[PDB]
């Protein structure tokens, strides 16, 4: 019993964190085999922030301009290349602590763990979700750039995010490990704003199924809804549309608890109308949307 | 910016997790140097768990009855002893991944990270607080026994908790690494219930300071209060009494934000009597009490390990 926001054990990722210095800028890098991955904005001089020409700034660099530090050991850079918004620094030592890994690009609503780092040193681990507006509500300070997001299903680490910047509203933007940004963002200090954020409907439903599995049934009702009627109500509360894929995904949880997806949808419609009336669901007074259907099956059933 | 429930990096602890099997029971052990620590209830059976004489049960067991598995390697047990509610299994191999460590006993209100394991394999890390009633609101299933709680200070791991059981309300009970239970609990199948819980006042105040640091100021007011008047209000809402030590501890946060501790207490008093009125603080509609004043400073400064 119990339901906590849980992060993956960070050990396999801690053994990959290094410090990357170029000029006056110091940020984090991810050392896998003989390559160190880091945000390409490590080559920028702040005056190269409104309109940097990264190809022009990178052509002027040599291998010895990048100082890479793994613990108390300096790594020698023997090559460098840019792939989208990530800089790939070839080094002369393969990381002996390199775990089994993959680079995965995630979709909004997906969750992952973040190992927040400063000067190549891990300071904390927390659970996150990719918001529908492609931002992440993280906990980051200056020097956290290059900190990574990951999932560890089995013994394989799937790297899905690399932190690049903070938006004016306090939310964070970044890329996958191939350098492609999530959302309409660019690694430039230009006027950029996160789009209006919405609640991840499929995740709230999964969390209501976790509450039922843990014995909380107070919010259930005798009603059902059509998918169309639910979406017309949901849109008015800034909830993401629920698709037939989401309904299919919730199938195992519906079978385990005996509550049809569209019946659980009718309970959510009512919770949005009534509020909680001083009550809580799984220790929360708000509807939680950072647990996916997969997270619920993993944490509630092993 | 941002304020998340954050746990310590778990790597130094992952390298210590092993599986311990005795008879039909499998749970987790902590391998430090040449000793494996685990709950003593790993030696219990069906009727033994009802009313157990653990010295009588341990005498019947020999070293080869304890199967210890570190990854895909079996460790050989060369001795065994009991210290309070923890079993200490002497092994032939010293853990080469043993970090710098200490065994510390924590006080209610203090927080720690828990590395939840099943069959000696870590599956998750989460942050939590020792409740004033000595329970933890954790997330555990069968096989999680022996999972540990810890804090990291520079490069030293302070082990403070070992999971032993789940109470009927879904909350958890365990011991420090010396086998002493937190709370009035015993390690056996019997009628046990967690006492009435209270809110950790110093932690709520620290979390209100974190909200101010992150730009949330709506709850602030022009008023201040006395420590006595605040505690008379706090006792009414099942909040732990706030001591002069708590006030002293919140000092750095008071200086950084310009909000005196009794000035923030007046904000907390108004919040308890009037509610949030549809508003949230750091994305929460409830008053959060699982961040200590040190957690707030550490997260709002970027301390690394
Ligand atoms: O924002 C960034 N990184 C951070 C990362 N995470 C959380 C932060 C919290 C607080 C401060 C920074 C944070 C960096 C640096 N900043 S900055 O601080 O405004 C700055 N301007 C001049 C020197 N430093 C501009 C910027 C612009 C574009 C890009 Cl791609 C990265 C970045
Ligand atoms: O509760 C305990 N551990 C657990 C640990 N964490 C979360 C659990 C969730 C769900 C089930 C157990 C959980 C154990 C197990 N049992 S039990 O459920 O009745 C049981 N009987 C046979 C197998 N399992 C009571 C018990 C009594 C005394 C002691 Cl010290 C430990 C314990
Ligand atoms: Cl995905």
């Amino acid at each position: 019993s119990g339901f906590r926001k849980m992060a993956f054990p960070s050990g396999k990722v801690e053994g990959c964190m290094v410090q990357v210095t170029c000029g006056t800028t110091t940020l984090n890098g991810l050392w896998l085999d003989d390559v160190v991955y880091c945000p390409r904005h490590v080559i920028c001089t702040s005056e190269d922030m409104l309109n940097p020409n990264y190809e022009d700034l990178l052509i002027r660099k040599s291998n010895h301009n990048f100082l890479v530090q793994a613990g108390n050991v300096q790594l020698r850079v023997i090559g460098h290349s840019m792939q989208n918004c990530v800089l790939k620094l070839k080094v002369d030592t393969a990381n002996p602590k390199t775990p089994k890994y993959k680079f995965v690009r995630i979709q909004p609503g997906q969750t992952f763990s973040v190992l927040a780092c400063y000067n190549g040193s891990p300071s904390g681990v927390y659970q996150c979700a990719m918001r529908p507006n492609f931002t992440i509500k993280g906990s980051f300070l200056n020097g956290s750039c290059g900190s990574v997001g990951f999932n560890i299903d089995y013994d394989c680490v799937s790297f899905c995010y690399m932190h690049h910047m903070e938006l004016p509203t306090g939310v964070h933007a970044g890329t996958d490990l191939e350098g492609n940004f999530y959302g309409p963002f660019v690694d430039r200090q230009t006027a950029q704003a996160a789009g209006t954020d919405t609640t991840i409907t499929v995740n709230v439903l999964a969390w209501l199924y976790a509450a039922v599995i843990n014995g909380d049934r107070w919010f259930l009702n005798r009603f059902t809804t059509t998918l169309n009627d639910f979406n017309l109500v949901a849109m008015k509360y800034n909830y993401e549309p629920l698709t037939q894929d989401h309904v299919d995904i919730l199938g195992p949880l519906s079978a385990q608890t005996g509550i049809a997806v569209l019946d659980m949808c009718a309970s959510l419609k009512e919770l949005l109308q009534n509020g909680m009336n001083g009550r809580t669901i799984l220790g929360s007074a708000l509807l939680e949307d950072e647990f996916t259907p997969f997270d619920v099956v993993r944490q509630c059933s092993g």
